[PDB]
């Protein structure tokens, strides 16, 4: 575990992370995809061998010794708000199981279902609160990656508001 487990947020490409493992915002079919998934595919393409996994689950594939945790958030275009909310919470619980199993002291994590799986809605708070619900019982340092300047501010505020 980390001596004093923390949450941080950085606004940059998660492919450039400084953590012991990464969470991919994956699709269920293990395809290169778009956004974070495409960045992950470019950086760690070896980790897409048999990475397909259902919605609401996480599947870890090693790129060398570097773990890539493929977490499949729901596409809110396809799910009802109720069912999508349940699957989004479930994907994060599976990330927390994998982070724990791996014994890492840090993890880089994007906000699941906030980009092209958002169904055109702002899901920062929904996705971040499911992240916290799952990750709060873990002792890894968590570094959340985002690209938008206003999202960085809002994630940073949410982290600071609970310290
Ligand atoms: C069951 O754990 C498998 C594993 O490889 N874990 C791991 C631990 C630390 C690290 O920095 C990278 C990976
Ligand atoms: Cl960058
Ligand atoms: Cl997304
Ligand atoms: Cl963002």
């Amino acid at each position: 575990g980390a001596m004093a487990p923390s949450y941080r947020v950085k606004r940059m490409d998660i492919a450039k992370n400084d953590e012991e493992c990464v969470v991919n915002a994956a699709n269920p079919r293990g395809l290169p995809g778009d956004g974070v998934c495409k960045a992950v595919y470019k950086k760690w393409p070896e980790s897409f061998k048999n990475s397909a996994t259902p919605v609401g689950t996480a599947k870890t594939v090693m790129c060398g010794t570097y773990p890539v945790i493929h977490a499949v958030g729901p596409n809110f275009s396809n799910y009802t708000e109720s069912e999508g909310d349940r699957e989004l919470a479930a994907a994060y619980r599976e990330v927390a199981k994998e982070v724990t199993r791996l014994g890492v002291n840090s993890v880089a994590i994007p906000l699941l279902s906030t980009g092209v799986y958002s169904g055109g809605k702002d899901r920062l708070t929904q996705s971040l609160n499911h992240l916290f619900t799952a990750m709060d019982s873990t002792d890894a340092d968590v570094v959340i990656y985002c690209r938008d300047k206003e999202w960085e501010k809002k994630i940073s505020e949410a982290i600071q508001m609970r310290t």
